[PDB]
Order: structure tokens, then sequence, then C-alpha cells
């Protein structure tokens, strides 16, 4: 039942033709100005990265040739009545060839070509930002007109004017007095007025461009520039300045209860902090930069789900960025960073969970519900039991409250079997009294009393080639059956079977339940499922049970509620005894009848 | 105080040179290839694409006069080739030369202009070169209409040179062929790349065909008349968007024009969110004309629960066609649909309480969450509107609004009161609700667990400030406003037998409570606890309060306690601390009942003589 049309019957019954490719400059110019970015204010972080790179070209220039103690800076002013933008640096300029070529050719750039002649190590080689040679063309979109001053550093070179609409054409005229370096003026269409605004320019200076290396002025006023901490040797931050920078990076209040600075080289170039946060659960993320200019806000490929709670900074020089500069293209090597990423930060946590372990117990209790989430999602095995030997569980060998990794269970296991036991209850009370639980005479049991412990290990299915498995494959003789055929006949519609236990002391019952999905469906229903009594005859209000049934029947049904209500709560099943108490009042009062 | 540098001082000497722009194409067609498309795969749609507009032409050529308008795929694992072929109107030499070998002309753009449909996809002249992100060799044959026009290969590597010469065997449209470079060799792969189709061409208006077989394209059905669409197809459509097994409860088809061009369809689905999935972090696709636009940021957070698909004209493409510009538009977009979902959603609640009832029981908590984390207070009143309660002045809930509340207020009153319990019948019986019988006010009776905090971030709606019962029992302290018992004053203790037992108890619980006193405000229960700020203090308690025990001397359990701290002293004080735990319980305000419990048999015991 084919229909296909693709047939090689094409052959060349000609001569060939050469040509070679071209470019519709006017519309190319429209493109770069229009459909490349998500957003106008970025034409503000294209020109103060341009500064930067002037700068720092004449930074690299006086290794050699120096030197001036000319200031190096980046000064932007905004006019509200004219409504212009303008943007100077104090760098090394463009004489005329250079602004005819430079800013004259599309995709044309001279950093890039500068970057290439590097000593591969210079230091100029990671901090210069442009290499498309399109950044500039970002000004029309928010301007009618476009005005630049530029005096290049020469053999007493003249300055030059450079100026135009963006329409196909520029015009080029000599000028003074142009001061070293490149002025460049904006004349804002009426729609993009607001960048005139003191206000919103420096909202984006902050946003993009809050760590160029370079002091931003605006309107001559110092911008609160900050340090790239994760540019720097890790033994020269101090805790203080973690907690700062954390604050600011992930606008928090708190301080990080934990801190990973980590620096790499391959796959990628990478310096990077990650913080966990001390507060239990823009910058809700971490922040992707490149060569200390944002890229994202919220970096996307980098790291895996799981791992969204951390905050902090990645920032790589060499990661391939996408035309916009708000993405990452598709690379081999952004994946194997994820890799590589996922184990850091995984080890990371291992180690403090050894260093303190009490600590590491609080983080877990926080954030547990992200390695539960991680070893679910991802499909596969190795990594899923990576993220497990974060894992804590209580267990039926150690006493309550105290957690063990699977490594302290598995190193406990016999050299018989290869396979791990786990029971996931709502509690303690609930796990220790499991039919289930008690065919384990002598095994040991994980206890898993947290939410979605149960789904985790059934999509973990094992670890370290064991298998994990739920555990779920007085009064004389008469008297008491009298109250318990008596007990069964108001509790209905309640419980399903009412036991006789010796092994109650204070408690004159208690609660037990078979299976556990049903446990943990009540609650959550509570916003009847087969529990089962256990009476302790030797108890008093057992035994004051039994005689008031045919003595009072009108008050004893109150002490049979209580009982059962007593031991609901005391198994966790009901923490909420709201509607018993107005009953217990009722109990109380007709009791206290002395 | 200021440093600044710029100054007005720059003066023009003599005449200037014009200058025409220029662009560097070998390093442009690098970024087309290297840095353009976020994604290799995109290439299938651009080309696909390409395909739809050249057969668009067409099919506007043969509309003054009287074959079969498809686009054909296949792979080629062997020989690692992916080809496209349309049968579409084709390219002639001055065609090829200027579309295809001119980067950002686009023979698209100018068809368009000469109309003076909306169906034409591409404007940027760019499209084509994707293909080298994938390919290392291309070639290209098409064949014009009619015209007396004859065959063409054109092929390139694709690095500054392409060659154009005559072929003879080119069938009507346009045949593309791409060698797939080694690192792209999954485009031949059959499975892959209908992965691809089917992700971002799902929806293109005619056949597609991948080696033979016809790929099932869908209908858009958010660009269609409502009324056209059966119910059936709303279930069958909201399985594919939202990837599901079920069916939608509630279906909001929604158009507008004014102020923003809008295509939608939301879907609610008929199964309940699972929690796990709510927790976790993962929606809405977004479509231009009828390909897929990379997002998800177009609704508020709250609205997540919704299912379905927006598309708006009015959202401009960026060039790589995966980013959407504009970002205030979006927040108006948000804006827009956001409050034309919460109409949707009131008309529901009208027309069929029942179902929304259930409706409500399943995704209330994505309503409260949105009061929550709004800061505008018209966007959490807006939301209010979807909330439900019982009230007092009402049998069995029997649902009703803070509307409906309000209509009923008095001339009149100021405040909208309510009282949260985990039930009717507690609420009904509530010490805090006897309490409030004596004033001729309306409680709203709320039993959801996260209702309290709701109401606390809600604050007031329709300019009337909300107050729980138990709040407006202790204001009433400070107001002198005066109540009777329920009782007369022979069945309650004395003045002299009231302050004497208070005195007792105050030392029995001297940490434990800040005042004690007499109430004449309750009935049926012999204490309550009050604290002004009760709700904050429950929600306070997720890991001391100034608390107030009041008592009521009319009550046999209270006048009791007055003859035991007599008779039996150490009964009365387990007594006493019973009490206070009960108060506690009622309250909301103990923290874990099981160490009571061995407390409570204890006191059973002893009673029990
Ligand atoms: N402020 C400036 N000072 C000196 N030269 C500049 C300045 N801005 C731009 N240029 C030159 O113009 C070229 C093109 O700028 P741009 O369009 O941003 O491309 P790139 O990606 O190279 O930065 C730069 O490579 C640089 O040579
Ligand atoms: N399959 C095709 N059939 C006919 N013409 C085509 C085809 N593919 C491309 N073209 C021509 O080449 C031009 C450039 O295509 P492309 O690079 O996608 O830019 P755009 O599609 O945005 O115009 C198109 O405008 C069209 O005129
Ligand atoms: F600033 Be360039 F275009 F990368
Ligand atoms: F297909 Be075009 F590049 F919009
Ligand atoms: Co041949
Ligand atoms: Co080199
Ligand atoms: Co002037
Ligand atoms: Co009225
Ligand atoms: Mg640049
Ligand atoms: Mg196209």
């Amino acid at each position: 039942t084919l229909h296909n049309i693709i047939t090689d019957t094409e052959n060349v019954q000609g001569s060939f033709s050469k040509h070679e490719f071209q470019a519709e400059t006017k519309k190319l110019l429209d493109i770069v100005a229009r459909s490349l970015y998500s957003e106008k204010e970025v034409f503000i972080r294209e020109l103060i990265s341009n500064g930067s790179d002037a700068l720092e070209k004449l930074r690299h220039r006086m290794i050699t040739a120096g030197g001036d103690t000319a200031p190096m800076e980046i000064h932007l002013q905004t006019d509200s009545v004219k409504g212009t933008f303008t943007i100077q640096d104090t760098g090394v300029g463009m004489n005329k060839e250079d602004l005819v070529s430079n800013l004259g050719t599309i995709a044309r750039s001279g950093s890039k070509a500068f970057l290439d002649a590097l000593q591969n190590q210079a230091e100029a080689s990671s901090s210069i930002i442009g290499q498309f040679g399109v950044g500039f063309y970002s000004a029309f979109m928010v301007a009618d007109k476009v005005e630049v001053y530029s005096q290049s550093a020469e053999a007493d070179a003249p300055g030059y004017k450079w100026s135009s609409d963006g329409s196909g054409v520029f015009e080029v005229a000599e000028a003074s007095g142009v001061r070293q370096g490149t002025k460049i003026v904006l004349h804002l269409k009426d729609d993009c007025k607001e960048f005139s605004s003191e206000d919103r320019v420096k909202e984006v200076v902050t946003k993009y461009s809050n760590f160029v290396s370079f002091p931003i002025f605006l309107n001559g006023r110092r911008l609160n520039t900050l340090q790239a901490l994760w540019m720097m040797e890790p033994k020269d931050i101090s805790e203080w300045q973690h907690e700062e920078f954390y604050r600011y990076v992930a606008q928090a209040y708190d301080k990080p209860r934990y801190t990973l600075h980590y620096r790499a080289d391959a796959p990628l170039n990478i310096r990077s902090i990650f913080y966990v946060p001390e507060m239990k659960p823009m910058g809700s993320s971490v922040a992707l930069y490149s060569r200390k200019i944002l890229i994202q806000t919220k970096a996307t490929d980098i790291l895996p789900k799981w791992l969204r709670f951390l905050r902090g900074v990645v920032d790589s020089e060499d990661i391939p960025l996408n035309l916009s500069r708000e993405l990452l293209q598709e690379s081999a090597l952004i994946r194997k960073l994820r890799d590589v990423l996922q184990q850091r930060v995984i080890r990371f946590l291992l180690d403090q969970s050894k260093k303190d372990p009490e600590k590491y117990a609080r983080f877990f209790e926080d954030y547990g519900l992200f390695m539960r989430e991680g070893i679910v999602t991802t499909g596969e095995q190795s990594v899923k039991e990576d993220i497990a030997k974060l894992l804590r569980f209580e267990s039926s060998a150690l006493p309550a409250g105290q957690q063990t990794s699977l490594m302290e269970y598995s190193s406990r296991m016999k050299a018989g079997t290869r396979n791990i036991y786990y029971l996931c209850a709502p509690n303690r009370h609930l796990a220790e009294h499991s039919p289930y639980f008690e065919a384990m005479k002598d095994m040991e049991v994980l206890f898993c009393f947290e939410q979605f412990d149960e789904l985790t290990l059934l999509h973990l299915r094992e670890f370290d080639r064991k298998k994990l498995i739920s555990a779920e494959t007085r009064l004389s003789s008469e008297q008491a059956e009298d109250l318990l055929a008596w007990m069964r006949n108001a509790l209905v519609q309640r419980v399903t079977n009412i036991k006789v236990t010796p092994r109650l002391d204070t408690h004159p019952a208690m609660i037990t339940v078979l299976e556990m999905g049903a446990a943990r469906h009540f609650l959550r229903t509570q916003q009847i499922l087969q529990p089962t009594l256990e009476i302790n005859t030797g108890h008093d209000l057992i035994k004051k049970l039994h005689a008031l049934k045919d003595s009072n029947p009108e008050l004893a049904q109150l002490l049979l509620e209580q009982i059962y209500d007593n031991a609901m709560i005391a198994a966790g099943l009901n923490e909420d005894p709201r509607p018993m108490i107005s009953r217990l009042n009722q109990l109380l009062t007709r009791a206290l009848e002395k």
C-alpha cells in the first residue's frame, strides 16, 4: 500500500554555470534589528560588550606599547527630553578604515580577527565577548538614527563621525574633538523612549552586564558593579562573600547551607558556584553566563531537572552560543557537561553526608524529594543508583529516628542472598506491626516513611546488582469473647477484626494494618480500609469495658468509641482528633458523676 | 560627586563620504549552519515549510484554471541521505540563483505583496541554509510551472560557490537531497525523521508521505469555528496535545481579535491531577500558522493544570523561529487569557453546579495557590470568585460563594465572617460558632485544609474585611460588647465560685496559658482556647501563642471540676489538663496528640469508679 514518487530520474543535460552566494544587505539589517532577540533592551548588552571589548584590546595593546595611565571605563548617558541614549568607552577606538569595515559590513568582526592572532593563553583571549559581527546592529532595533564618534590611538589619526538610519546607507566624515575611543548616540524611536529613562537603563545594565570587568557609569554615577566571584580562586573567597553573592544571585535573604565552587577545563572551560539555600522550599535557578555576561537567567541544558534546587552560576567561555546570545547551540559538549556536573554535585553531597551526617540529615528531609524525583524520571540505571546513594531510610535493626544509607544496609547483608527488602509505611508503629514485616523474623527491612519512597524503589529496581523487593510479596476466656462479640457489634461499619493480644501493657488496645497501599490511602482520604483492633484483657479500661456493657447501654458506647479512637491516634492514623472531642467531653462528664 | 566624560564637543569637519552596508557572505553561511538554530532537527521543519509554501503558490496559480499536491520524505540509512520532494510551483534558473543563492532573499515575501493567502510560512530568506547544519552536500532539482521552462540541478558544498545546470527528468516541483554528514546520521532513520515531522509539521495543510506511507497530519482545531467541532473531535484533540488517555471535563475554545489576535483551545482533564506531577514542575503549546513555536510563560502558574494550545499572529517570530518577541505583549496575552478562563469557569459553576463542585474538589488547590502568590489585590479577588464554601445561612452544602455572601449582606455590615473546620458538622457545633450565633451575621464554613491560609492572603473581598469567627470573639473583649449566658444564673457557678475556680486553674496551668477567663458565649462546650490571630497561629504550626482559656461556668463538666478541686484534687488536675488539651485540639492548635493518649487513659481509669 505504498505511495512514493521520489525516483532517480534526473540527468544533467547541459553545461555547468558557477555562482557565488550573495546576501540581501537591506533585509539582513532588518533581521538583526528585529527578528534576532527576544527583547529590545538587549541593545544595551551589545553596546556595553563592545565597549568592554574595546577596552580589553587597549589593555592588551599596552602590555607591549604602554603605558598610558588613561582610565578604562564605560559611560552611559540618558537624555529624557531629546529621547537619546548615549554610550562612550575610552577604549582602542576606530580609524576611518575600521569604521567602514567593522560597522559597514554585517558579520564582519574585528574582535574575532583580534582573538585569532592572540597567543591562545593571553588574558584577552578569554575576556573578549564579540565574534559574530552583528551585535552593533541591535541599535537599529531601538533607534531611528545612530551616530558614532571615534578616535583611534594612532599616527595622530583624525577623529571620525559615522552615521546611519539603518536603511542600507551610512555616512562618514572627519570630526573633532573626539576623545580617544568611541561614542555612540542613539536617537530613540518613540516606542523605545523608555531607554532615555535612567532607572530603566540601570535595570538593563544590572540584568545583563553587572559583572562586566570595567567600571560602568550612568549619568556620571558609578553603578553597583559586582565581582564575578566564580572567576576567582576558591580560597580567595571568604564564607561571607559567598553569602552576599548567593543572596544576590539567588534573589535570597538567607544563607547558603552548602557551597560548591567548581572549576575545570574539559569538556568545556567552566567557572561555577552552586548553592543549596538554608531555607526549605530573576533568580529561581542557576544562571548561565559566558565571559561574565548573562546568557540565560534560568539555564536549561546544563543541569538535570532534579538538580533545579541549586542556585548560583555557571560560566563557560567556549560554550557554543546561539546568535541571539540568549540560547545555547546543540552540542555533544553541553551534554557531557550535564553528565559531568550531575556526578560532581552527587559526589559533593556524598562528601557532605560524611563530614556532617546530622546536617546532611537536615538537608535530605528538606530536599530529598528532588533525589526521589531524579531517580524516578531518569531512565538510566547507572545514574539512578548514583542518585540513590543520597537516599536515607530508617531500619528494622536500627533504633527509631536513626538514618541509614543503602550502603550501610548492603554492607550488613549476610553472605546468603543478594536482595534488599523494604517496607514503605506511613510510620514506625505501623511498620513494626505489619504481618508482612513479622514474616521477616531473620532479615533486616528498610523502613521507608517518606512520600514517594515506594515509587522510587519501584523505579529503582536494583542497587549494586542487589534486588529491591517490597516485603509485601486477665479477664477469663469467655468474658473476653462476650466482650469481643460485643465490640464487633458497635464497630460494624469501621474495623474488620478484633483480636486479643498478650503483648500490651499500658495500652488497652492498638490498631494494626495488613497492606499499606490502603494505609497510604487513609490518609489521604480525609481532606474505610481494613483496620484491626487488638485488645489487652489485662488493661483496666478493657476490664471496665466488659462489665459496663450490660450495666450501661448509653455510657459504655462512649468508652468503646474512645478506646477505638485512642488506638487510631496511637497508630498515627488520626492526627486531627477534632471529630472526637465533643464526644470525649460527654464521656468525661458522664464518667465523673462522683 | 559626579564622574562624567560624555560632553557635547564633537563637530563635523569638511564633507562626508557615503557608503552602502555590505555583508561577509561566508561567515554568514557559517552562522546559519552553526549558530542560528538551537537544534539541528529543525532543518526538517524549514524544508517542509518551504514545500508547503511552494504548494500554496501552485494552488493559487491553479485557481484561474481548471496533480496531487503533496510532500514526500525519504531516508536512506545505507547512503546517509535525507530526501524531500514537493509537487509545488518549482523554481526556474533565475529563481534558483536569486532566491537560493542569496541569503535573506525570500521569493515568498515578494509573492505576498503581489496579491494586493495567510498560509505562507516563509519570510526571512534563510530557512533553506539550515540544511547545511546537517549536510555536507545538497542537490536541488526544480521544474517551474508551466512555463516552457527547463529542468535544473542546483548543487552546493556549501561554501561560497554553487553550480546550476540543466537537467532532463525533473518532475513538476522540487526535490532536495541531503548527504548527511556523519554526526547527523540520525536523520536517515525513518523513526527519527517521523518524530520531527509530527513535532513541528503535524498541521501542515498537505499530505506528507514518509518512505511511501502517509503521515497522520491533523487539523488545526484552534483556527476553526467552535460550532463545527464535535465533542468527540475535542476528545481526540485533547488526547493528542495533553498526550493523555482520558478526556476533557471542560473545553474552552477561545477566539478574539481585539485587543490582540488569539486562537486557542484549553482543556481541563477529567482525571484528578497527580500530586507527584503537581509538586514536580514540568502545559500549553504555542503555534504560529500551523508550525510549532518552541515555548510553553503564556499562562500564569496557577493555570498550569490547563492543557491545549494558543496561537496569536501578534507574537512575532525570532529568526530561529523558537523564541517569541515582545515580552510585555505576552504579559497582556497572559492577563487576557487569565481573565477569560476565570469567566469560563464562573459560567461553568452557574451552568452545572454539581459538575463544578467536582472540579473545585479536584483542582481547587490551584486557585488557592494563585491567590496566595499573586501580589495584585484585584487578581486575588478575581480568582477568589472561583472559591466555594458552605454557609450558616443554608443547609448542608449547598455550596455558596463570596459574591453570594456579599449580596445577602445587610445594609449594613462591613465584614465577611468565616470559620474553618474540617467538615459541616464540626463547624455547626463549633464552640466558635455557638459564640457567633449570638450575633446575626452569616458565617462562611470552609472545610479545605488550606482555606484559612487563602482567606488570610485574600484579606478583603469587594472592599469587605474578612474576619474569622475566632478572631472576632477576641476583638469583642475589647469592644465591651455584651452577651447573655445561654443558661440562667441558677445553673451556673456563682460569682464567688467562679473566681475561686479561676484562681486554682491559673495556678495549675502557669506557663501554659496567658489568661483564663469566664465566657457567657458557650453552650455545649465547657471551654475554648482563644488567640487573636488564630489563623496565623494554625498556619505557623507546621514545624506559647499567648492563648486564652475561656470557661463556661454553666457546663456540668466545669461545675464538676469546681467540686473536684476540694474532693479529689489530684483527679481535678488531671481533668483540668485534659480540658485544656481538648480546647487546644478543638482550636486546631495541638502539636501531636499521641503523648496525650496515655495521659487520657490514666484519667479515664480514675473517673470510672
Ligand atoms: N565601541 C567600540 N570601539 C571600538 N571598536 C568597536 C566598538 N564597537 C564595535 N567595534 C568594532 O565593530 C565590530 C563589529 O561590532 P559587532 O557588530 O558587535 O560585532 P562583534 O560580534 O565583533 O562585537 C567589532 O568587532 C569591533 O571591531
Ligand atoms: N521547495 C521549494 N520550492 C519552490 N521554491 C522554493 C523551495 N524552497 C525554497 N524556495 C525559494 O527559495 C526562497 C528561500 O527559501 P528559504 O531559505 O526558506 O527562505 P524563506 O522560505 O523564509 O523565503 C523561498 O522564498 C522560495 O522562493
Ligand atoms: F557582538 Be558580536 F556580534 F558577537
Ligand atoms: F523560511 Be524563511 F527563512 F522564513
Ligand atoms: Co543518475
Ligand atoms: Co591561536
Ligand atoms: Co553638535
Ligand atoms: Co443588598
Ligand atoms: Mg559585539
Ligand atoms: Mg523557508
